[PDB]
């Protein structure tokens, strides 16, 4: 028995609210600049030669020693284009102990034509010979053709391509044809299917946050405030600024040269440990409310069946009446348009992602083969041969 | 008041139905071949020696001037064995300005007695002994005791353990015994407690979606078709398929050789901040959906409970009864087996995961031995000392 | 009709119960220690001078050839000031074939006059004075501003600020006056605008899992057993053993100087989807569950509306009363204090996270100055040219 003389309140029940959340998601409508140019197109090669122009006319004379020099001879377009086509590069003559009368062959204006798929200098000199010059002449030459991969900068508006050197250096492609250039032993050509730039229009997906947080296929990145942003192999400029010249976002040099230690690494997998038990969290915190709800629920559902005896009967989906020994036991007995009370919809679900993972400016292969070619060159000039 | 003379409908309740998912949960069993091999088994050593026999026989004589050469001396097996276990090399003697009469050492078959933890040559030469001959021979060597990490590979079916070098280049360890060879200066000795192969039976888990994403330990990877995978430390072929012999999936050798970027470590940061905000939607869709629950429970209670004045004391576990002065407001006064309704389980919840971060071929302690090696030889041989 | 007769049971409904979980959040009260200089603090200075004392008497004289050496002479303290303050580096004078009357300038204590920015020596030598000396003197130079970034070690307690070389090397900051010292051919000054070190008290966020996971900013770590634990840029001591004296956790030196494979990435990538496929289970588990209870609850309104036709009109909002021409079908026609059945708070939703990425050391520009001179020196270091 209970009390109803004297009561208590008035009461009311307390609804619960979602906290408000400003990230939505949105389909940004940009222009995206591509200079993408697949296969074989460079085609790195060196050639240089040692000379040893020495002369043995006694210590006496003012002219005896030698005359030594490491002379880069980098190869013309013309030349790169068939050495690449051949694979193998061409250089003058091998010349060891020429005295006197074949010591002038150290300066012929040689017109290159001994060929070799590789080849390292020896450094031989030799100057034993009284009152007569001794000429020694070794040569050194290499080629590779490889895929160069072509990055986009700004220095303004209008993104420009391309090519970064290991050092951090910027060197524009040329727009009209074959962009070739020499630096010391060296000769680079480089030659795509196509010029300039490619851009299509098309919506990347983002979650808007006074920030953006964007993603691209493989490549994610945060949205500027103006929409226009620079990364290493694409641009993106939103219209509604399409018509705006801006200096676009510009991604750092820095950051494709130099390599990430071990330790970054593993703080990516410390804040994702903390993120992973961060949504445990919310995950416990949601299956407990589903308990509180599926008590509730079953003590509703206990009081309403003692009225509607074909209630339980159709939660449980089978034909049945129930029939209550105790406020909370039973027994049981055999036997257009919609409304949607809910206006629930389908739930978002986070998709797949994998990052894109391309290295640093010094793997390259093209990089690569010069920094091996240097080194080789290292190697081979430690001492003198005496070529007697 | 109401109208109850005409209706309208005639309506049914509008159900929410999940969205299908084809992502489950699988225990795949696989057998999982290992290499692994603990502690330090690996030595490396190297000798080599820098000889310059000279003869100064005046500028007439053409035997006048010097014959030099860095020549190589690694040591052998059971020469690399006792220095590995002494961390001590040995060489020949440190000859400095020995002419005509002691000049002959230059060739003696040292039989290398003089004892070393460290030691680095010296580039000298000398001919200002008339008529006579000058002999330096100045000796460098080393040894280091590391740990080799052993990969696999293919090359076809029944994967094989396999040393990689920086280059690149493979080489296959012996399974018989202590796989032992020689480049140059240097010589390896790679030395395993047991040889061959080892593997087990093991079910690794896996999310199903086509396309298989397992996890074994800290290795995480993409499962193939064709349920047979080699990873650098292990392979994993899946039985069912034990009896069938196929080549697996390979790994990439580059991926192993060449460092990552900073910025393709920020590329991951920014995809796991999108779906950080993709999760923080679906979290805040969740919530959203306990709000209109709650506010439907509400409503239902307070209709209920008009007939069941027991109904709020139950959902709030005390014992009291209610009394409504308003369809929305209400006073309180004092007073086997089991049906499931809802079938729900334990809620399952993303474990925690830290991959495994290993680094780079070069920055391994062996390989950084060998490179820092040639680099002390490249610092020593940049000029001549004279001897005199 | 149905059976009243005879029953069965008595039944119980069956409750769903959340799976226990230990992980919270909590608001850790740390000393946070810091060294923190920003700004271009460091200043490297090399310049060493190369020297070839010939003389030319003849074959028969025992004193006839070279002595050459590549002395290093490391600017002073206040020279490397002065250095950096303006940018370039004095050195002595560049000497070419300087013979018998001019050949004593290779040894004047120079009195370093000779301003360069850059400057780079040649190998040049020559004895082709007869009866006289020859002297060359080469000189190289170069001096560079940048930002030291200085880490924290424990040698014991007490944390100790500590510059690392890229071997692996520590050397102590000095915390009296401008830590400055000389290793060959370089002088490091550092120079910040406070010594010592600072530290701050603050809370820092964890996840308590025996394990606590934290994060402080940019920094995501690990916090161990006795809470003390030093990271590269930081120190955290836990309070409660603020007075104990205890060795701290200590970072891996190895994990800043050596990267982190492609490989390794890739594996933090399969890691990362295999977390998200991990989750999608979990949401795809708690989306069914909704649908359930949209099931249960529209039988349970389209019982409860039976009795109180008010309900779906204050269930939609709406005022209508509902008339049912079917047990699932109807038809609807026109018309202080609170109370928490459900305790339901604001949901926990993980905050965005993005780690910090700072490279490796080798690639700090003050490191990357040391080792491009070194390698300048090994390129002009390869043969010797004839100042004749």
């Amino acid at each position: 028995l209970c009390n109803k003389q004297q009561q208590q309140g008035p009461f009311t029940f307390a609804n619960y609210q979602e906290s408000p959340l400003n990230v939505s998601r949105l389909q940004i409508k940009v222009t995206k600049t591509t200079v993408q140019d697949r296969g074989k197109n460079f085609i790195i090669g060196y050639r240089a030669y040692w000379r040893s122009y020495c002369y043995n006319g006694g210590s006496l004379d003012g002219n005896t020693g030698c005359y030594n020099s490491l002379n880069p001879k980098p190869p013309t377009k013309d030349e790169l284009k068939t050495w690449g086509q051949e694979e193998v590069c061409y250089t003058g003559p091998e010349v060891q102990d020429a005295w006197s009368g074949d010591s002038s062959i150290c300066f012929v204006d040689w017109k290159m034509d001994n060929k070799h798929r590789a080849k390292e200098l020896e450094k031989r000199s030799n100057n034993n010979h009284f009152a007569h010059h001794t000429c020694n002449l070794s040569w050194r030459c290499g080629v590779t053709n490889t895929h160069l991969e072509v990055r986009l900068v700004a220095s303004g508006t209008q993104p420009q391509a391309v090519i970064v050197m290991p050092n951090g250096t910027t060197r524009a492609v040329s727009m009209v044809a074959e962009t070739f250039w020499t630096d010391g032993e060296f000769s680079y050509l480089y030659s795509p299917k196509v010029f300039g730039t490619r851009a299509e229009t098309k919506f990347i997906p983002c979650f808007k946050e006074e920030k953006f947080h964007c993603k691209d296929g493989d490549n994610f990145f945060e949205f500027p405030s103006s929409g226009f942003i620079c990364l290493p192999d694409a641009c993106y400029k939103n219209e509604k600024q399409k018509n705006n010249l801006l200096h676009p976002g510009m991604w750092n040099i820095s950051e494709k040269l130099h390599a990430a230690s071990v330790y970054d690494v593993n703080n990516v997998i410390h804040s994702l440990v903390y993120e992973t038990e961060s949504l445990r969290l919310s995950l416990a915190q949601l299956d407990h409310r589903f308990s509180v709800l599926t008590k509730l629920m079953n003590k509703m559902v206990s009081s309403l069946a003692k009225i509607d005896d074909r209630l339980i009967g159709a939660l449980l989906e089978k034909p049945m009446a129930s029939k209550f020994i105790s406020p909370t036991k039973f027994m049981v007995s055999p036997c257009s348009q919609t409304i949607d009370l809910f206006n629930f919809k389908t739930l978002w679900l986070p998709q797949l992602v994998a990052a894109k993972v391309e290295g640093v400016v010094s793997d390259e292969d093209g990089w690569t083969f010069v920094a091996n070619s240097k080194q080789a060159l290292l190697d081979t000039m430690t001492y003198t041969k005496n070529g007697g």
